[PDB]
């Protein structure tokens, strides 16, 4: 196939062009008085969106070299809403504002990785600023606060994630499932979640949110790598017949018989998913001893000779439901007996009371505690069904806010933290003046946030931000009742994870992007 | 007439492009390897030049915008060659440098005024320490050996501009003209020089160097402004009776009857030039009085009744030669009598004895200093004529040189005294981020007459320009010759006023022209 | 007028295209079997020439940058023809090859500085060659064998040449016109000539060899310079009565009054040619009081108060016949008396042995010898007025080339010279790399000529010139009759100022032309 | 052999006096010694510095002296740890040779139409 080849300006112009549109559509529904956007289905009536993924989602322009400038901003900027649980909005914001920035900087004739050099070490100061300013929040008081600001000041959503919090530990696994009635129940089940994702994005199932659920599914343990179809044959007919869900851990399922027939093929014939064995080597052998323990299956393994022509439905495992999202899964209670596993965790205590080196005591005590520790299901109710479904989103939303705030603190949001941790560090400077010019590029890109949300809600952006940075600490600027304050009193805050991995995933945006010279694509 | 108006990038990129055109057209001739240029003549073979003037003289564009751009930096450049006797080169290159990086950051979205004033306060302390660096030429030694190094290293021209220089002393005045003969001339006769130059351009002389030659002329002085053509009818016929120039000098000639028709009308029939009386007031009809008892002439004034029309010949002045040029005008050797000249300036004498304040006893000073000090003339003798002709233009040429450097000493030559203070000016710091940012445009732009003068020679512009700032003090890299070492042993050096003035009015034009917001002009 | 400026490659080519077309017309009539070039006339018939001074006259290019490449090498090709006699052709020749050869190498990204000067050194090492191969021609017979074979092997002009060459002195004053028979003529009338060409190129007279003669004319002489009309009048109208033509010799014509008047507004009621008076200072008085007695006219000074509008016709000057050319001003035969003539010279003479110094005794004695030399005159006779004018100009034709031969010895001809000095500087050698490639292209250019005179006859090139170079001495090729030996023998020979000053201005006009960078032009 | 381009530098600064037959060949040993600059002249520029300055530096010095292209220092680049197997080097340069020689002197080109 035959490319088309650009350097120099015309690239950096063409993916500038790609990443403005991209921003454009995204920056205009951030802050709590964003405008909205008419995304478009072919289907039927358009739909109106003031979600900033969701728009970001559909995107795609027809020039190829746009098209590649706003495709890699989309994907480093998921990561922060992946690993955070927000902040696509703001990072896209940021990276906008960065990329235009030192593009102009690299066109006026600049070394473009002194400029790269100096936004990293901004960057990086500016991280150091964030981790100063956090608010800690491990006390239960703290952990309720939190869940009830992030969903919507709901006192009923934060005594749950609490009582749910101080139930399984603040490190260990929450999932809110489905309910029966008004009254909302919580039950510590058996579980386990290993951090191993999907294999191939198009196994989603209805949930459009990078998750995958199935109810009642069947638990398969091959721990060698599997490749072919043949043999996988008699559980795929036991699997029908019986009509349950198919989970298919293992090893690796290649680009083989499996993996691309299941995707297309299998697609609406049995529903199933694809992960892959947690850890690697006797870590992986182990984890799917656990596993089989646990979902109570068998581990078909070629070493001692079992083959998988021959798995009964036995073998097969089975749970409650499993989650599959874009990189973790979480099994939240399997039918396995409780003697067999607390036999299974009293013989790998055992392991690691004669453990050798400190490795192997952290690497067998993560082992005791995801076998030991359970899975906490919040059941969310309400009076009607479509209360129902609001609440339970509100919950997962305030699940998600308060680990992130448990885990790296709580700090003023609406852009306040950034503003601040810029004004704040002015006097920093580097070895060249290239250097000095990236610093000044992140720091001047660092006040995009609070400009857009202020020029959402149709004031002035200037007199907001001078009057913002002209004060200290916490204090800023509610978007909501257009008032000055103390934005963690007034309920206006945000977990320190967010802003910090937008922050950085931002400037691995622009690093990439500024020093870019050449790109590659198909000709139209 | 209809106009044609832009605003803010359109009439800087306009601006931009006629100043690269005239100073690409320009900046190939500097140096002592400077290309050629080929400038088209209508009348059969081109011409082909290596004088930055004449090209910079020939250059007019078609686009009206370019051409507004190309005639503001030729107009404010050929001021430094006016005030100092060299320098249009360096001055338009300079200022094309400044130019193009200001308007970059201004493209950039910085405060214009900032940039200017940061250029100015850059450029302030550079002629500060160009002044601090300046090598003083006072003795008749120094004076000879900055003559030849000026004439090509032509003894002869140094030795006859340092005996004139001591015949007439350091400010008086000298003038070449042609010998009669293969030995050189030098004498002192009575004259006078004041600073009005000739009112309309149309009157230049046979030469192009923008000055005026009269062979035995007429002098007419009249205190009153002439307008009309009526009053003066038969002394023009008188003087046309006669067959010899004239000369006007009243206190102003307008544009209503005597300068349109005394250029358009007067184009060959006879040999006539207007200039303007010096001083005003009273000082006025004083320089008037002593100009005619000068030339013997007599002063036709309102205020003792003496009318226009009835003045004859007599009244009228002689003198052996007048030079007229842009802003200055002198004459050579009148016809005015040794007694009453010695007289009256014994009269003023008496007056300065008498008088009672500063600025009367200074003005006193100086008319004496006038008319009693003579001009020194010199005459230039070869073998052939084509040989005396070149040996006249060297000895103007270093004569203008040579009174430069005993106005305001010497520096080392080549560009290097430019990069020498830029250098050592490394660490100047401004209000703001801005003015830093105008002041490392000014520091960066001072660097381009050697890089240009190295490019010329064909060799790499950069390394040259690394192994200079490495040095210290007046070494430098010598052009002609390709070697490094201090230049003021190596007899290359220039006057520090031309330096100086060729940075500051190419910091006034670029001043001008960076914070220009609007630009009218008439339809194409 | 808004211009058209072209810098680097642009100006190159076309230039380079200018240069290709004037060349491919003029050297198709290089070498005795030049083809043929029809010129376009408005009267009627075309003319068909072999001519190629005709050819490059006539030539004019649309194109305004082409044209000033034409212009350019037309201009410093014609000083060869105007200094030796003949050589534009083998000037515009090589200028077209040394050019095109260093175009290409300027575009292969060289030093065009070192280029030029690789050039010029190459250039002064053949001329030095060319001064050590030279044949000398000093004594009547080889003068007669020289003029012979300039005159197609007509031992008759041979003789009449050898024959002035005698009477007159080698230095002499020789002049051809026309006889009154079939006997040709030949004697020594009082004249001299100084080296002052014609004002005006609109002064030329019927023959279009760029001449002019006035039959018995009347000579003006006024040692002012002129620039209006008024004061000759009377002068001019005593001529026009008389009838017969008026010559000016005057300090300089002034383009205000006389100039444009004398061209434009006299072109047929009278006949007048101006020219400026030899030398400058005393020695230009000495000049025309000289010329004023050997015509017998009068000086008119205004140092004696003598006015030019009293000049009768008494105090003009007359003589025979004179001739004006581009450089050149004789005066053939006054009507000064003789006694007066003589007494003069004694006086001068006497004046020259109480002279005090080299230069006053070298002016003296040329001014001796140009007063007592006179002119010897050849008038040419034949059968029919066709064959006389042919003969007179085959007469002229080798007076030229015996002169330059008798002025600086002979070479082999046929552009084989030029090779031979080629062939001789095989291990030349400059600074640097550039420097010789610059010998390199001026070493391959040199075989121009021969090769463009074998291409003509039809025959190979390259076999004729590697022949030639196998050779030695002054062995070389005759286009005519081919056939190899020794040329000088076989009489075919050049001048070798013809060769060495076609060589130096071909390698003035490529040294200009290399390193030409901008060019600035009216728009089209 | 000292890496990061030093090592063609050099040998191209040694080769100065090489000298062939007629003046083509002279002339073809000239652009193969002048293309023997071109990795450090990019390596130089891809860092962002004037690569003049740099390329004469490096040949002004002698053995294994070179820039540092990492740190922007000079010195010996085998001691800071710079390094390239000499069949790297050798393999890239024949390799280069034989595609310039064989692209020099083709003279036809065949190959279907749009
Ligand atoms: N060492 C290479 C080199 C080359 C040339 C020169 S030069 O002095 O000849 N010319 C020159 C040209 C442009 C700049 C420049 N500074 C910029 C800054 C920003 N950041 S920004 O947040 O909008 C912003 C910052 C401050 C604001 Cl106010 S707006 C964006 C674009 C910029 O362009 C600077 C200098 C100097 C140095
Ligand atoms: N025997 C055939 C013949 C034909 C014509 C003539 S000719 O003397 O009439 N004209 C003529 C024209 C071009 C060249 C020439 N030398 C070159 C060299 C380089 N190498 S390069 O590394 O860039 C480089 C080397 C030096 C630099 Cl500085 S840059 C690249 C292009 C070049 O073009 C030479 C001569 C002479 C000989």
């Amino acid at each position: 196939a035959a490319k088309d080849v650009k350097f120099g300006n015309d690239a950096r112009v063409k993916m500038l062009r790609g990443v403005n549109v991209l921003a454009d559509a995204v920056k205009v529904t951030l802050g709590p008085k964003g405008r909205n956007v008419v995304l478009d289905k072919s289907f039927g009536a358009p739909t109106i969106t003031k979600d900033g993924v969701s728009v970001a989602r559909e995107i795609e322009l027809e020039d190829k070299f746009e098209n590649m400038g706003a495709q890699m901003v989309k994907e480093v900027a998921s990561k922060a809403n992946d690993a955070a649980g927000d902040g696509t909005t703001t990072a896209t914001v940021l990276a906008q504002a960065i990329i235009t920035e030192g593009l102009k900087a690299v066109a006026a004739g600049m070394n473009p990785m002194d400029l790269k050099r100096g936004i990293d070490k901004a960057v990086t100061a500016a991280v150091e600023e964030l981790k100063a300013l956090s608010v800690p929040c491990s006390d239960s008081k703290a952990i309720a606060q939190v869940g009830t600001i992030s969903a919507n000041s709901d006192e009923t959503v934060g005594k749950l994630i609490a009582e749910a919090m101080d139930k399984v530990g603040k490190e260990g696994v929450i999932t809110v499932e489905d309910g029966t009635g008004l009254q909302d129940e919580l039950d510590v089940v058996e579980g386990m979640q290993f951090d191993r994702g999907y294999l191939s994005p198009y196994f989603i199932n209805k949930p459009e949110t990078g998750a995958v659920e199935l109810e009642s599914p069947f638990i398969l343990l091959a721990d060698k790598k599997i490749s072919n179809i043949r043999e996988m044959l008699p559980v795929l007919e036991a699997v029908a017949k019986a009509g349950k869900p198919l989970l298919i851990i293992a090893e690796d399922v290649e680009g083989e018989a499996l993996a691309t027939l299941v995707v297309n093929t299998m697609r609406g014939i049995v529903k199933v998913a694809a992960v892959k064995a947690p850890g690697f080597g006797d870590r992986r052998k182990a984890m799917l001893q656990d596993i089989a323990t646990l979902t109570g299956g068998t581990v078909i393994s070629e070493e001692i000779g079992m083959e998988l022509e021959k798995a009964t439905l036995e073998d097969l495992g089975q749970a409650k439901r499993v989650v599959i999202n874009k990189d973790t899964t979480t099994i939240i209670d399997g039918v396995g007996e409780e003697a067999a596993i607390q036999g299974r965790v009293a013989q790998i205590r055992q392991q690691i009371e004669e453990a050798t080196s400190d490795y192997d005591r952290e690497k067998l005590q993560e082992r005791v505690a995801k076998l030991a520790g359970g899975v906490a299901v919040i059941k969310v109710g309400a009076a009607t069904e479509v209360e129902m479904k609001e609440k339970k989103a509100r919950v997962e939303d305030a699940l998600h806010a308060t680990r992130a705030a448990v885990e790296e603190g709580v700090v003023a949001g609406g852009g306040v933290a950034l503003i601040r941790v810029a004004s704040k560090l002015a006097d920093l400077r580097g070895q060249n003046e290239d250097q000095n010019v990236g610093i000044k590029v992140a720091l001047r890109a660092m006040e995009a946030p609070l400009r857009q949300i202020v020029l959402n809600c149709g004031e002035e952006p200037s007199v907001v931000a001078n009057t913002v940075k002209g004060g200290d600490g916490n204090y800023g600027y509610n978007a909501a009742t257009e008032e000055y304050g103390n934005m963690i009193d007034m309920g206006i805050l945000d977990p320190t994870k967010v802003t910090r991995s937008a922050l950085q995933y931002a400037a691995s945006v622009a690093g990439l992007m500024i020093t870019t010279e050449c790109m590659v694509t198909d000709l139209p």
